[PDB]
């Protein structure tokens, strides 16, 4: 009728949304679909670890002490050349100290 012969707008339809005004945002993600969750920041490593004292794990600053040993294992039993269980004759028994009383095991150990 009146107000509306010619100039017909039907803005109504479901399927558009017509809120967003149509003006696409052809991107407007800031980020541009790069990834999105790559700004994020967790852990990138923004240095190498974080303090690096001794680049390399170096120990040896100049404290070298030794005096407990254990630098080339051998967790086979001891030594490698003369033994002991090829005779086991310790003529040293100046060692004292040991309850060696009781190494009968039994069940006081």
């Amino acid at each position: 009728g009146p107000l509306g012969s010619t100039s017909l707008v039907q803005g109504l339809t479901p399927p558009p949304d017509f809120n967003q005004c149509l003006k696409n945002s052809p991107d407007e993600k800031f980020f541009s679909d790069f990834s999105n969750n790559m700004g994020s920041r967790k852990n990138p490593d923004p240095l190498a670890t974080e303090e690096v004292p001794n680049q390399e794990q170096i120990p040896e600053e100049g404290f070298i002490h030794t005096q407990y040993g254990q630098k080339p294992e051998q967790p086979s039993g001891a030594s490698a050349g003369h033994r002991f269980p090829q005779g086991y004759h310790s003529d040293k028994r100046r060692l004292s100290k040991a309850s060696s009383k009781a190494r009968s095991d039994d069940l006081s150990v």
